[PDB]
């Protein structure tokens, strides 16, 4: 708005060229206007478990707090340990919805990229 968002390197972005990512992201957003296409990767330096899958298609009214719980169970992070999301190297508010987060932070390929970590700074 009206900025193009550029974030850190993701292995997804390295392995799928921009033109293919943008074609797919434009299609999924047209097909599902109220679902958010999210790429989730572990930050390189994080000392917690990896995810099986990295592509999530979620509700735009899902809260970030709800998405935290989802990722946490999927990496089997013990409840006592902290988990943090970074989008464009910023920690989003836990009260935001995935829809608001997408609107603010999506990249030019129409995807939203989230790195997760056990550290609260990066």
């Amino acid at each position: 708005d009206e900025w193009v968002n550029v974030g850190s390197k993701f292995v997804y972005k390295e392995e799928h060229p921009f033109e293919k990512r943008r074609s797919e992201g434009e299609k999924i957003r047209k097909k599902y206007p109220d679902r958010v296409p999210v790429i989730v990767e572990k930050a390189p330096k994080a000392r917690i478990g990896d995810l099986d899958k990295k592509k999530y298609l979620v509700p735009s009214d899902l809260t970030v707090g709800q998405f935290y719980f989802l990722i946490r169970k999927r990496i089997h992070l013990r409840a006592e340990d902290a988990l943090f999301f970074f989008v464009n190297n910023v920690i989003p508010p836990t009260s935001a919805t995935m829809g608001q987060l997408y609107q603010e932070h999506h990249e030019e390929d129409f995807f939203l990229y989230i790195a997760y970590s056990d550290e609260s700074v990066y």
